[PDB]
């Protein structure tokens, strides 16, 4: 599913990420812009192995289990397919204990490239939240 700009920041909202760990919505809507142009269904393989999957571009060297990055861990506890479903609950639930683990948003490099100290609240001007 490829969201709309205002879809996608209702539907985190509802999820919970509005200010999660202090992130106001507009840094969530930005990183998943800059990440998957809001596509559920987003792929993309890392030089080490790893695959990135969904909104948030989530990596299975970590988050998630995709049989195929020898050595990693799944501390989401969710197949990365998941992650590519039309329902972000998924997503929304694993990028909340990605975003807890240190480092904040910084975690995801997109956001801190292209997000971050920026006015993210362009991201939700306009939206019915």
């Amino acid at each position: 599913k490829v969201f709309g700009r205002c879809e996608l920041a209702a539907a985190m909202k509802r999820h919970g990420l509005d200010n999660y760990r202090g992130y106001s919505l507009g840094n969530w809507v930005c990183a998943a812009k800059f990440e998957s142009n809001f596509n559920t269904q987003a792929t993309n393989r890392n030089t080490d192995g790893s695959t990135d999957y969904g909104i948030l571009q989530i990596n299975s060297r970590w988050w998630c289990n995709d049989g195929r990055t020898p050595g990693s861990r799944n501390l989401c506890n969710i197949p990365c397919s998941a992650l590519l479903s039309s329902d972000i609950t998924a997503s929304v639930n694993c990028a909340k204990k990605i975003v807890s683990d240190g480092n904040g948003m910084n975690a995801w490099v997109a956001w801190r490239n292209r997000c971050k100290g920026t006015d993210v609240q362009a991201w939700i001007r306009g939206c019915r939240l």
